[PDB]
């Protein structure tokens, strides 16, 4: 696992894969976060004497669409960093290779959206030796793409001398910790829609953990499991049978578990909607629970009560939906309150969460990884960072 401390820029090109998909709107950065983060990373580079070629992702855009350009990007960027500029060329492109090779010492620049490239996800050896002509050492910073063996992350790693960056570097020492004998009491709080998405995990952490506190949708299933009445509520129907069994081994695990036992309900998921509360396992047909309750956010105060070590990931409700976001700001608090413990939350919603609060500077980690983190945890790596040596 190579640093950058293993790299000497100077007189270098450097390909540096970064993640700068930030929401847009209007063609405008709304959050420039991503960008900041980055900025330890090309700064250092920069530092040493190297001119540097960025390469990103922008939302799911489906083949080349002017919807998920790059250029607000590049603008935003270029506020931080006077020598970083924008070219509008794909990152396999004849043009692309041609504007990298004129750049100067000290100079960035930001190549379009990879997704625009059909053999990106695909890991096409043909696209992945293109970015190669890019630079002449690669730098794998973006640990929210490191889970998936695409052309900009583990393709290109193959045939240049790859190096992680200040950001993965960080992301993988945080969540190490989680899986090094960390301070107990050891509490995991998850929460998400499916829970089909999160069985994985789950497994993989029950034998290290004390405490399980699981929100938002996916809880529903695990309530129908021990035949709770969940009315319209969002079940899968096709993992009662693997939830039952998950509280089970739980158990047997040692791990005490928590599950919500009242909820807050609306008849549609509409902002400013008209709610109800109900018993988490007594939930009237009509209605659809779509965030933890009252009673609810305050067992799991209680219950994360003495952890040592916490780590959060996953919305107690739907909290995009202004209602709805109540109880993830809850959990928020509550873990942002904890004395002497190392606490980690990643995700969307559980970070944005985090960030209304003003409460980012008491968490021990806040995750830029979302789903990678949850599969690092899972299997212990990711294809992204086996790339990472010589």
């Amino acid at each position: 696992y190579a640093t950058l401390l293993d790299l000497d820029p100077k007189g270098k090109r450097v390909l540096v894969r970064v993640d700068y998909n930030v929401p847009v709107q209007d063609g405008k950065v709304q959050d420039e976060t991503r960008i900041l983060e980055s900025l330890p990373t090309l700064r250092h580079l920069l530092a040493g004497g190297a001119s540097l070629v960025l390469l990103s992702h922008l939302g799911r855009p489906k083949g080349p669409d002017p919807r998920y350009s790059l250029a607000p990007v590049g603008e935003a960027l270029r506020a931080h960093l006077p020598e970083a500029r924008f070219a509008p060329f794909p990152p396999g492109s004849e043009e692309a290779r041609r504007e990298a090779e004129a750049l100067r010492p000290g100079e960035v620049l930001l190549l379009e959206n990879v997704r625009f490239e059909p053999g990106e996800e695909k890991n096409d050896p043909e696209l992945s030796a293109r970015y190669a002509r890019l630079g002449e050492a690669f730098v794998l910073d973006a640990f929210g793409s490191a889970h998936r063996a695409h052309a900009s992350v583990v393709g290109v790693a193959r045939l240049l001398p790859a190096y992680a960056g200040f950001l993965m570097e960080k992301e993988v020492r945080a969540l190490s910790r989680l899986l090094k004998d960390p301070e107990r009491p050891y509490a995991v709080v998850l929460g998400g829609a499916k829970v089909s998405d999160k069985i994985g995990v789950i497994e993989s952490l029950l034998p290290r953990i004390d405490r399980l506190l699981i929100g938002g949708a996916m809880a529903f299933t695990f309530l129908k499991a021990l035949g709770g009445e969940v009315g319209r509520s969002l079940v899968e129907e096709d993992r009662l049978d693997l939830a039952k069994d998950l509280l089970g081994r739980a158990e047997a695990l040692g791990v005490r578990v928590y599950l919500p036992e009242d909820v807050v309900a609306a008849e549609r998921i509409e902002a400013g909607v008209e709610t109800r509360v109900f018993p988490a396992r007594a939930i009237p047909v009509p209605y659809m629970g779509l965030d933890i309750g009252p009673k609810t956010r305050e067992a799991f105060a209680r219950a994360l009560e003495g952890a040592r070590t916490v780590f959060w990931n996953g919305p107690m409700g739907v909290f995009e939906v202004p209602p709805f976001d109540e109880g993830t700001l809850a959990v928020g608090q509550a873990i942002a309150a904890l004395e002497g413990a190392f606490t980690v939350v990643g995700g969307g919603d559980s970070v944005a969460a985090v960030n209304r609060l003003g409460l980012k500077e008491r968490f021990g980690h806040v995750s830029t990884g979302g789903g990678a983190s949850l599969e690092f945890l899972e299997k212990g790596t990711l294809p992204g960072l086996e790339v990472l040596e010589g």
